[PDB]
């Protein structure tokens, strides 16, 4: 394990905030989704029908730091958080930076 965490920065375009860490935006003109640590909305799929929710409690406010953020700085730490599919695992830094607007 080496210290390679810091996250860079690059403007993007609000496409659709899926959940807390999950967010859809174009950091390089490419519509994708970035989770980094990945939120936790899906919790065990039950056989009976449950209910569709746009976003959890605190993560719902995190969804706002992306639906109306004009200036963005998608910070992707050195060596993106890839794994099996190699998604764009990173965080968005627009309007508030780090999406930590809830204080």
């Amino acid at each position: 394990a080496t210290s390679t965490k810091k996250l860079h920065k690059e403007p993007a375009t609000l496409i659709k905030a899926i959940d807390g860490d999950t967010v859809k935006l174009m950091y390089k003109g490419q519509p994708m989704t970035f989770r980094l640590l990945l939120v936790d909305t899906p919790e065990t799929k039950h056989p009976k029908k449950g209910v569709e929710k746009y976003g959890p409690e605190a993560s719902a406010f995190t969804k706002k730091m992306l639906e109306n953020a004009k200036k963005i700085e998608v910070e992707f730490d050195k060596g993106q958080r890839t794994d099996k599919y190699g998604r764009v695992l990173a965080y968005i830094y627009a309007d508030g930076k780090m999406v930590n607007e809830a204080l």
